[PDB]
């Protein structure tokens, strides 16, 4: 599935922000708008036995351009929650739940 980095009207949001994927199925985060972004899970908001550090962007590391997207592949199931380390404090987060 597709979620959309920062809405067009200015928003520093996760479209859709609270979705479910099924367990295996891809999540591609693509730059909208707002961006710098990234992708980075809670490491205390994640399923058991899952590396935060592989399903994560380094915090370190920002899509800075416009058609630049991050996918990521789950499989425990469970709901993770994440981030993007920038616009953290601005509320860009999101909840997605692996079924
Ligand atoms: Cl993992
Ligand atoms: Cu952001």
């Amino acid at each position: 599935v597709e979620v959309l980095l920062g809405g067009g009207d200015g928003s520093l949001a996760f479209l859709p922000g609270d979705f479910s994927v099924a367990s295996g199925e891809e999540i591609v985060f693509c730059n909208n708008a707002g961006f710098p972004h990234n992708v980075v899970f809670d490491e205390d908001e994640i399923p058991s036995g899952v590396d935060a550090a592989k399903i994560s962007m380094s915090e370190e590391d920002l899509l800075n351009a416009p058609g630049e997207c991050y996918k990521v592949t789950l499989t425990e199931k469970g709901t993770y929650k994440f981030y993007c380390s920038p616009h953290q404090g601005a509320g860009m987060v999101g909840k997605v739940t692996v079924n």
